[PDB]
DNA sequence: TGTCCCTTTATCTCTCT
DNA sequence: AGAGAGATAAAGGGACA
């Protein structure tokens, strides 16, 4: 028989206790944990069920799952009901921020190592604990920190970085790699290849990393020669999540989808220009011809959904769902366009397609109010937060569904909306400002923090800024959100 | 196999003018 | 407002006991 099969059972025997108390996981949840944390994780859940879910520690089951479902996801559990009280009295670090720590691979070994390196990161290398809690929040943690205790000092002194870059490039999975990497390397790409240290360090902030600088070390004369690519062009394909393979891909598709297709080389170098680069680019010369095939889509149409995050998936949803879109939902090729031109197209597209006829037969909104609510970076997250909270909003808070749609047609429109209703009767009651006031601050990307910011200072006024009315307060956030108020605020 | 670390990709949020 | 940047997550490979 199958070997796997006797462990599959127990995995099943186990879930099912686990949709009981005091946790109550679903479906979606325990499956998550049997794929990542494994077996032992399921198990190791069920058997500190207790432990960790009311007091001492008090963790809610999201935060539960959130640790187990990863790579020693058992030993992260246990690790965190030990060291969660010692992190918070003898170091002040947030609960939030101990689960943070937590929820990735190896949760044990970077919780044990900023109990551990925290003291020392502070006091002689003058880190905040908000930079340690940063650099450790990432798989292999514990690497990051070690290598970060390391050469933190060289890396200022001998290259000229700050410690924010060298906190910028540690926090990111691969942390120890990258840092040693940049060590190495940074002199051959400043003073071979005129690249500034922040254009260096733009390359290696993120995942990847150690394979992008050694990439750009590689590729940079072949580009900027033969292609006749600029440094920044080269920069810019390398420092946006596209990486090492967006180089490659890059320096293979350029010519192809160039002569074929009539794209100029700034066009192929946006495409990359985002995760998943080389993705986007193999999935335009693939179906660029299906997507303008005789109609029809134009190139600068597809060139526009390429151009952005999962452009890939963006691309493929378009032709699937273009047809579906416009004929059985009135939708225009033009609209589709622009819901697929953000990050998270994909998921924008499937969204509107499935909450478009709910959106506007049961709530009463346009279909181009639900365009525009899709057309922004996490356009999924929006429409499912507007169907949720529009009738609460609406009736509850007093609001048109006009406001509500504008609060939600930006980047994190969820995040403002259920900031909006959380805070909206403090701010109106309390403090005497107006829904319209409120509404407006709102109406921006960044309109959580920007909410947020101003509660915080008509609750806990700091004395820098009471000088500034309500009025001028209000002005303020909405000019320049939570940034704006803070750069305010340094001046006090 | 369980654990740790690294890399790629996709998605969501906020900044910065 | 759109380019750029940082956060967060899912998933699979190398590595080792």
């Amino acid at each position: 028989q199958w070997s796997g099969a006797r462990a599959l059972e127990a995995l099943l025997t186990v879930a099912g206790e686990l949709r009981g108390p005091p946790l109550q996981l679903d479906t979606g949840q325990l499956l998550k944990i049997a794929k990542r944390g494994g077996v032992t994780a399921v198990e190791a859940v069920h058997a500190w069920r207790n432990a960790l879910t009311g007091a001492p520690l008090n963790l809610t089951p999201e935060q539960v799952v959130a640790i187990a479902s990863h790579d020693g996801g058992k030993q992260a559990l246990e690790t965190v009901q030990r060291l969660l009280p010692v992190l918070c009295q003898a170091h002040g670090l947030t609960p939030q921020q101990v689960v943070a720590i937590a929820s990735h691979d190896g949760g044990k070994q970077a919780l044990e190592t900023v109990q551990r390196l925290l003291p020392v990161l502070c006091q002689a290398h003058g880190l905040t604990p908000e930079q340690v809690v940063a650099i450790a929040s990432h798989d292999g943690g514990k690497q990051a920190l070690e290598t970060v205790q390391a050469l933190l000092p060289v890396l200022c002194q001998a290259h000229g970085l700050t410690p924010e870059q060298v906190v910028a490039i540690a926090s990111n999975g691969g942390g120890k790699q990258a840092l040693e990497t940049v060590q190495r390397l940074l002199p051959v790409l400043c003073q071979a290849h005129g690249l500034t240290p922040q254009q260096v360090v733009a390359i290696a902030s993120n995942g990847g990393g150690k394979q992008a600088l050694e990439t750009v070390q590689r590729l940079l004369p072949v580009l900027c020669q033969a292609h006749g690519l600029t440094p920044q062009q080269v920069v810019a394909i390398a420092s946006n999540g596209g990486g090492k393979q967006a180089l490659e891909t890059v320096q293979r598709l350029l010519p192809v989808l160039c002569q074929a297709h009539g794209l100029t080389p700034q066009q192929v170098v946006a495409i990359a220009s985002n995760h998943g680069g080389k993705q986007a680019l193999e999935t335009v010369q693939r179906l660029l011809p299906v997507l303008c095939q005789a109609h029809g889509l134009t190139p600068q149409q597809v060139v526009a959904i390429a151009s952005n995050g999962g452009g890939k998936q963006a691309l493929e949803t378009v032709q699937r769902l273009l047809p579906v879109l416009c004929q059985a939902h009135g939708l225009t090729p033009q609209q589709v366009v622009a819901i697929a031109s953000h990050d998270g197209g994909k998921q924008a597209l499937e969204t509107v397609q499935r909450l478009l006829p709910v959106l506007c037969q049961a709530h009463g909104l346009t279909p181009e109010q639900v365009v525009a609510i899709a057309s922004n970076g996490g356009g999924k997250q929006a429409l499912e937060t507007v169907q949720r909270l529009l009738p609460v909003l609406c009736q509850a808070h007093g609001l048109t569904p006009e406001q509500v749609v504008a609060i939600a047609s930006h980047d994190g429109g969820k995040q403002a909306l259920e900031t909006v209703q959380r805070l909206l009767p403090v701010l109106c009651q309390a403090h005497g400002l107006t829904p319209q006031q409120v509404v407006a601050i709102a109406s921006n990307g960044g309109g959580r923090p920007a909410l947020e910011s101003i509660v915080a200072q008509l609750s806990r006024p700091d004395p820098a800024l009471a000088a500034l009315t309500n009025d001028h307060l209000v002005a303020l956030a909405c000019l320049g959100g939570r940034p704006a108020l803070d750069a305010v605020k340094k001046l006090e």
